[PDB]
């Protein structure tokens, strides 16, 4: 469970994220695809974009990024009482897309990287540790929802 103070740090940095959701989306995905290439294969519509620049100019990918970070941002604002908008995420991702929890760790890594690269003065030790706790709570709860629908993490 997160402290009031940690939740505040998380939401403090997210507010910076929200000043350019689109750019953060692209960067996080680009990081993810380059760092763990097996991830790009889950996306049939992106798995041809060869270059970073091709990645950055794809408006399909751009929009996807915003859709992903908007869902995550609604969950973080719940400060962990996120049952209701966690469930549709787990049902899509467990039954349809079939995203292993390890791929969720991978994008968790990409998020923290990008966050630290774009906002170091607002993303120091305390803030990274808080965000990390936030994303680890999210992954635990989704792994439990995954199991409730079958197929284990
Ligand atoms: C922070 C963790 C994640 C967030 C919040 C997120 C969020 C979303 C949302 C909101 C959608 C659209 C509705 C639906 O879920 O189908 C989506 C679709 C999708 N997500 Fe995730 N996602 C996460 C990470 C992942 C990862 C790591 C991958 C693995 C490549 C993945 C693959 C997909 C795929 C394949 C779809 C369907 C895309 C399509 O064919 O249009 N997502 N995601």
């Amino acid at each position: 469970v997160l402290s009031e103070g940690e939740w505040q740090l998380v939401l403090h940095v997210w507010a910076k994220v929200e000043a350019d959701v689109a750019g953060h989306g692209q960067d996080i995905h680009i990081r993810l695809f380059k760092s763990h290439p097996e991830t790009l294969e889950k996306h049939d519509r992106f798995k041809h974009l060869k270059t970073e620049a091709e990645m950055k100019a794809s408006e399909d990918l751009k929009k996807h990024g915003v859709t992903v970070l908007t869902a995550l941002g609604a969950i973080l604002k719940k400060k962990g009482h996120h049952e209701a908008e966690l469930k549709p995420l787990a049902q899509s991702h467990a039954t349809k897309h079939k995203i292993p929890i390890k791929y969720l760790e991978f994008i968790s890594e990409a998020i923290i990287h990008v966050l630290h690269s774009r906002h170091p003065g607002d993303f120091g030790a305390d803030a990274q540790g808080a965000m990390n706790k936030a994303l680890e709570l999210f992954r635990k709860d989704i792994a439990a929802k995954y199991k409730e629908l079958g197929y284990q993490g």
